[PDB]
Formats: C-alpha cells, structure tokens, sequence
C-alpha cells in the first residue's frame, strides 16, 4: 500500500490547531522551549494521537451540558461530552476529551442551547463566550470546563454546545502561549496520555510549520497558530493507514505549472516536518505549491538547504 | 477506481453549514425544488455552484467594512474570496465561493485586524448576523450588509464573518433551507447555478445528510440537508475518477456484522436516490457507512429502503 500526500495548496488547507484556513509556511529558530501539541497529532500510517479527532469543526469546541454557576468569573459549569454527543469517559487513555484546546489562553466564540425535557424543549438561545484555559475550573479531562459568558441573565442548565471563533490573552496578564499546555486536570495535577514532544535533531534542521492568523478579540495579537501537519493531511493517513516503510519519508515542495521542485523536507513518521534552514524565516513561496510525497529515506538523510 | 471515504455520520461534516452530520433523512418529493449551492460536487470531482474544500469556508465570509448606512443592515461589507484573494463579479460562479445557498438570517461573530496606517494589528470581534433577505445582501455584486451588536467598536478594516447558526429573521422572514437567495439585487435572476435535482424514477427519493444546526432564539429545529457530506466532496476532488455510468450504486454496510442494510443510487451528478415513500429519519447503527458497489445506470431498480 504506497504513501501518499493529499494534492492540496496552503488556501485548500486548514490548520490543525484551530478551525480556520492555513495562510503560510513558518520555519522556526531551535529554541529550549518544546514543541508538544495535543491537536493536529498524527502518524503517518493513520494513528491519532492526543486530543486529535477528524472534524475542524471539532478542534477547540465543546459539547455538553451546563448544570450549575458559580461565584467566580468562570461562571457557568459545562459537563463535557465528546463532541459526536456521546458520554466522555474520565478514565480513557487520552489527555482531555477530543478536540480539546492545547494551549494556555483565552479561546473567544459563542455558546449555543437548545432545551430538552420538560422545561420548554426546543427553546435557543445563543450569546457569546469564553473559556480560559488558565481557569482553575479548566479540567476538561475531569470532564468539566468553567464557561464566561456575556448575559448571565439568559443562559439555562441545558445542553449546550461551544463554537470557537479566536484567540486572545486573558485581560488580566495571563498570556496566549500557544506552545504552553494547560493543565487539562487542573492545578496540582500532571497530564497524562500525552503526545510526545518533537524536536528536530538533525544538526542544521529545523520545524517547518503550517502557520494561520486567526482572530482576536481586542489588542494586538498577532493570533499565530502553528500545526505540525494540516487536518487534511491527517484526515488522509487515517484513511491510508499506509504502512511506514521507514522512519522518514522525504517530500518535496513543488510547483505544478512549471513542474520544478522548490525545496525538499522530511516528513517524519511521528507527523511533523523538519527542514535544512537557520533562523526563523517565513517562506517565499508561489500560491500554486503543494508537497508530494518522494521516498522512504532515514533520519541521517541529508536535506538540501532550504 | 471509483471510491467512497469510510467515514460513520459522526465523522462527516455537513456540506451547508459547518457542523457535523446527525442524521440521515428521505424527504417526501414535493413541487418546491431542491437546489443548494454549497454542497455540490460531481463523482469525478466538479465542484459546482458556490461550493469550496474548506468546512471552515461554508457560510463565511471575508472581506473589507468600507461604510455604514442608516438602515438595519448597517454594515457595508465589500468581499473578497476567502482566500484574501480580489473576489471578480464576472467569474462564472452564483457568488463568492462559501456564500450561504437558503434564505434566513445566519448569525455569528465578526473579526477585525487593522492594516495601512490606522494602528495596524489592533483588533476587535462581535455578535454578528447576515441577513440573506436583506436587499443588501448582495454577494454576486461584491457586497453584503452586516448587522452587529455595538456600532461604536467597528472601523473600516479587515473583517471576517464566522459563523455559528441560523434563524428565522423577526417580521415574517423565516428560515427556508431551500428557497435560494438573491445573489444579485432584487429582480436580477441567480447565474452560473448548480442544477435542480429530483428523482425522476417512480418510487425514488432523495436522501439527504441532516444536522440541526444552533439558532439564536425560539424554537426552530435548525436542519439544514445536504445531498453528500463534505469528505465526500474532498474525497471526488482529490481523485477525479472518471465516471463510468450516470449512476454509482452504493450500500450502506455495517462492517462489524458485515450485512448490507440498504442500497442507494449515488448520480454522477452529486446526489443519493432511494426506494421510499414518505418523510422518513433513518434509524441505522451508528457505525454504518456507505460503500460504493458498481456502475449501474438509471433504470436500476432499487431494493425498497
């Protein structure tokens, strides 16, 4: 069964991390801070891993029920389920229900609900909401999150679902670090059922990213997410399942007007991207390009300079 | 060859809204026409109408706030492709691509990120909706009007329109999942549309892949059909499989059993018919999937569903 790539451009992708298109490729400067996203996980015979499920449309939202308030800004308890409505189990071998942020920040977007049972099954109603991932009341892998919301006076103990639309720093200093995991037990508890952390370690290699802006809700943050692979790319491996013939398969970024290959890269087994380059630098390339796959080479292959 | 992606309903996103699939339904064929924009897609990997490759995409809109005028549609919004590439109203496309195909009011949030000279990088987001019943919501033109929520924290920058559900509007506008828009202004006719799609076998239906999707108030059930999900649509893209007849036949399996629980006629043009009568919510295990059989042609005979 031979490995392959989808034959998608940066516009027809999106970022694993967070429901939005993919505007650009970013590669970054080694530094002491590790790379361990819980999102956009994936091996490339098809195995997810961390919080990672199928859907944009699953990535930083949630589902389940509110069942009460409490007397702290982080208001309203919402009861997790996993996002197809289904009852989340605690004990399953996975950091936090899928989908999940896996970053420490504020994520901005709306909260939806509608009734069911005997109190007015049916009713909506809909407002805008928050969820910081700072929140001692953030314990999604206990299986509850703490939601703000912006009309206290309009909001019910009824199934509820968040709908993410940005990102931001909370406003009270805890900032957007997108490379930082919550704490998905809360305060005092160590997470579990991690994906690994990747690194480059290959001298003169660095991490190629799949870069969007997304949104902001005030301030000037430039909204910078960063995914290993695009969801299409780990929606296709889980179709696949092609079996890895090595630890590295080498792909190349080309243009298929002209049909020339721009630069090369390494695809590891594990589901992220290493090139030969030094320093951050945000690549120059045409709209048109697209990776494809070229062979099954090992982690001592020697990439061209990017 | 030909070929389906094995996904359950609940790894399928809907291809009219961007929310995941509940539910599949055969509808009852009536007089009023069945003809979505989003969501349309040849076997060999046309996409048609308004229809793009990004869930992200559907019902969202991207663009430049240029003005406001005193009407409740205050917000000029000129678009562009959602890509950030110039939108050209002389493309051969209904609208810009991910353009919402019912009449209601969509509601979501707004985003702004301010370029040129006016404090570049600052930013602001609110409560949102997009009238499709608004005269000037007019899309084809390059064009439509925003409602939001506070009028004195939005500037003539960046915008972009996520959205979050739908409703009826207030004042005798209800949400009509298949009455389309006017793209263009009232009294222009809708161009480059993808085509009407009916059975046209005794005793066939469509089947239909249902969400209830969020509303804003009241007691609307928010559904919203479309005729093939969104990886399916991917799916033709990626493997422009010629088509070898006008009809792929395909069954619904459940692959722990093994047994085949229904057939379907798949239609190269992007649609499910099924031997039925009557408005009718499948009641399926929900690890079922369709699998493609054979190259049929229209005058196969269904197996009653």
């Amino acid at each position: 069964k031979p490995f392959s790539l989808p034959i998608l451009t940066l516009s027809e992708l999106t970022n694993s991390r967070f429901p939005v298109p993919i505007d650009s490729l970013f590669t970054a400067q080694n530094n002491v801070l590790q790379v361990q996203c819980q999102n956009g996980r994936c091996t490339l015979d098809g195995e997810l891993q961390g919080t990672t499920q199928l859907l944009p449309s699953g990535i930083c939202a949630f589902r389940g029920r509110v069942t009460a308030q409490i007397n702290q800004r982080d208001r309203w308890h919402m009861q997790l389920q996993n996002l197809n409505g289904t009852t989340y189990d605690p004990t399953d071998d996975v950091p936090a229900p899928l989908g999940t942020p896996d970053f420490k920040g504020v994520v901005f977007g709306m909260v939806s609900q509608r009734n069911v049972g005997n109190d007015a099954p049916g009713s909506t109603r809909a407002q805008q909401a928050w969820v910081s991932t700072y929140s001692p009341q953030f314990v999604p892998k206990l299986g509850s999150v703490n939601l703000r919301i912006s009309d206290n006076d309009d909001f019910q103990f009824q199934p509820t679902k968040f709908t993410p639309v940005g990102v931001n720093d909370d406003d009270d200093g805890h900032p957007f670090r997108q490379w930082e995991l919550p704490n998905y037990s809360g305060e005092l508890t160590l997470n579990m059922n991690l994906a690994p952390p990747v690194a480059p370690n290959f001298p003169g290699e660095q991490l190629l990213f799949f870069r969007s802006f997304v949104p902001c809700s005030g301030g000037y943050n430039q909204g910078i997410i960063d995914c290993l692979i695009p969801q299409e790319w780990i929606q296709h491996f889980y179709q696949e399942s092609a079996p890895s013939q090595s630890d590295v398969a080498l792909i190349r970024y080309v243009n298929p007007d002209t049909g020339r290959t721009l630069f090369e890269a390494k695809l590891h087994r594990s589901g992220y991207i290493t090139v030969a380059h030094s320093g951050d630098y945000p690549l120059v390339v045409p709209a048109n390009g697209h990776f494809r796959f070229d062979s099954w080479v090992n982690q001592f292959y020697s990439l061209a300079p990017m």
